[PDB]
């Protein structure tokens, strides 16, 4: 899950918006996540990747709306829905996307090396 050919914390700051996903009287989101000062700081006293005391995603839904934006199982959120999450907790976070009102759901990600459907492109 973790390796850098050259790429070392110089990661790549993407963006997910996707419309919350409406069950019934909630909203789904398309992935599993933690991130938070909230969660357990004593594994990176400074940092242990582009996570450290910010929100990351432990997964994404295949099919679903996580996806569709282009979230990536392993990545390190560095915004939920206007906020700013670098040293939040994870509930914080977590109450934001789970808001059943975000008509419309916003997620700032830092995006490392989870390359899905790239396109091959010989240079000779």
């Amino acid at each position: 899950m973790s390796y850098i050919p050259g790429q070392p914390v110089t990661a790549v700051v993407q963006r997910v918006e996707i419309h919350k996903l409406r069950q019934g009287e909630n909203l789904i989101l398309g992935f599993s996540i933690g991130g938070g000062i909230d969660q357990d700081p004593s594994q990176n006293p400074f940092s242990e990747d582009k996570t450290d005391k910010g929100i990351y995603v432990t997964r994404v839904s295949e099919g679903g709306p996580a996806e569709i934006a282009g979230l990536q199982i392993g990545d390190k959120i560095m915004q939920v829905n206007g906020w700013d999450m670098t040293m939040v907790t994870h509930d914080q976070a977590r109450k934001r996307l789970t808001k059943r009102s975000e008509e419309v759901v916003r997620l700032l990600v830092t995006r490392q090396s989870l390359q899905k459907a790239v396109q091959q492109s010989m240079l000779s």
